[PDB]
């Protein structure tokens, strides 16, 4: 096992060594403190093996910096980049940093562990909509997994995270874990998510993506925090802080949804969690202080295609029927519920709500076409805890009124919400980067 190190000056030998192929298992790629400018078309290629993969990283963490213009491909297999910082960088076309080469050419078992990506806006493309499209990185391929990173600061169109489907690579089985994204302003317009599981057209495909125990902070580019558009993905133990927008269940059926957190602290634009479509299990999901809605869930415009339906007549960009979702044992403490808008004539169908909080001050109950609507909702043994104790009464349907108990406010909230954070803040994001710091101790000190 050899150690190749190279400094700034060194740019060309160190794209041609790490584009060669010639990279054994076990070797490493090894930058020494400097910024590395303008590294243009630059690819990563090799064979590494389990326990053995191949290193791209900084000699000391953090001290690395790369700058400019940036067309980064990584394809083969157990390549690994560790410990770079991308800091005004930017994609020389549409795509950052890409987990393919030529197409069809993937990575598996690929890993960008302990990275930063900060300001990396393309001084050419303008911040307004449709003035220019940029994503961060694409991830493509199968077994592939973005870890231990801070991602923050993206003014320019275009997602932070796309995993690309295609009909012959769609079931990726990537993971996405203890990543910290941080603040996106708002946008102005669509276009400004931070990661998207598939697209429209590859929405009714098995994709298998696990987003798991990450923060989203002051998350605020548009109204999807997540998009998710493929099908039999998992969403765990993430935290959603104060970030203007929601996890969308915006394409694509069977998502499990578990034990996610959002704090809103009342902020504009917050929101929880959105369902379209269709078999989704919804569970142990806290929505805390949210003004746009804390649980929407939509009428849809067609029914899920068959392989007889014409998708010229029933776009795949439309809205498809919610049937068949189980909510259960969530939270929502001053978080809305909001069953059965949208256009469309698709009404709900076996939606199960049940021991479920719904608790506040003032309830925030809206539901619409409620004779054609309920009848696709079982509400079974939900909690009512709002201050004024005649306010159950007060709702006009008696399927309703039946699905909840009024209950006292349960005391032991906050400490929930404490476990919640405590188990997602402190072993996010790269150690070395001090905005991750300052970020991780303003959750900790403002909950
Ligand atoms: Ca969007």
């Amino acid at each position: 096992m050899k150690e190749y190190t190279f400094s700034p000056k060194d740019v060309p030998a160190m794209k041609q060594l790490l584009g060669s192929g010639n990279l054994q298992p076990g070797d490493a790629v090894v930058l020494k403190d400097g910024t590395y400018h303008n590294l243009k078309e630059i690819n990563f290629t090799g064979k590494g093996v389990s326990g053995k993969p191949i290193v791209w990283r900084a000699e000391n963490p953090g001290k690395a910096v790369i700058s400019g213009k940036l067309r980064l491909k990584i394809y083969g297999e157990y390549l690994q980049l560790e410990d770079l910082l991308f800091y005004k960088a930017w994609a020389i076309g549409h795509d950052m940093i890409d987990f393919q080469g030529e197409k069809g050419v993937y990575a598996s078992f690929c890993r960008m562990t302990r990275c930063v990506i900060d300001e990396c806006n393309d001084p050419q493309k303008g911040e307004r909509p449709n003035e220019g499209d940029e994503y961060w990185v694409g991830l493509r391929g199968t077994n592939n997994r973005i870890d231990h990173c801070y991602f923050a600061n993206k003014r320019v169109g275009g997602l932070v995270l796309q995993v690309w489907l295609s009909a012959d690579n769609h079931l990726n089985n990537h993971l996405i874990d203890h990543n910290f994204f941080g603040e996106r302003q708002p946008y102005g317009g669509n276009g400004a998510e931070i990661i998207r599981i598939g697209h429209s057209w590859s929405s009714q495909l098995e994709s298998r993506t696990i987003v798991e125990d990450n923060v989203f902070f002051r998350c605020s580019g548009e109204n999807e925090i997540i998009s998710v558009k493929s099908c039999h993905n998992v969403l765990r133990r993430n935290l959603f802080y104060e970030s203007a927008g929601g996890l969308v269940c915006r394409h694509g059926h069977y998502n499990v949804i578990e034990s996610n957190t959002f704090i809103g602290h009342n902020l504009r634009g917050t929101a929880g969690i959105r369902i379209i479509n269709q078999g989704h299990t919804v569970y142990d999901n806290y929505i805390k202080d949210v003004r746009s809605f804390g649980l929407l869930v939509r009428v849809g415009v067609y029914e899920r295609p068959t392989a007889e339906t014409d998708v010229k007549l029933e776009p795949l960009t439309s809205y498809h029927r919610v049937e068949n979702v189980d909510i259960a044992y969530n939270t929502f403490l001053n978080s809305s519920l909001e069953l059965g808008s949208g256009r469309g004539e698709k009404m709900p169908r076996n939606v199960r709500f049940a021991h479920n909080l719904f608790a506040g001050q003032t309830p925030d109950l809206k539901i619409v076409r409620a004779d054609e609507v309920l009848p696709g909702f079982l509400f079974l043994d939900n909690e009512w805890a709002f201050s004024d104790k005649k306010s159950l009464s007060s709702v006009s349907y008696e399927q309703v009124r039946e699905g909840f108990k009024p209950v006292d406010m349960p005391d032991g909230l906050n400490q929930e919400e404490k476990e919640r954070i405590d188990a997602c803040i402190f072993t996010v994001g790269p150690t070395w980067h001090k905005a991750l710091k300052e970020n991780v101790n303003h959750i900790d000190t403002n909950r």
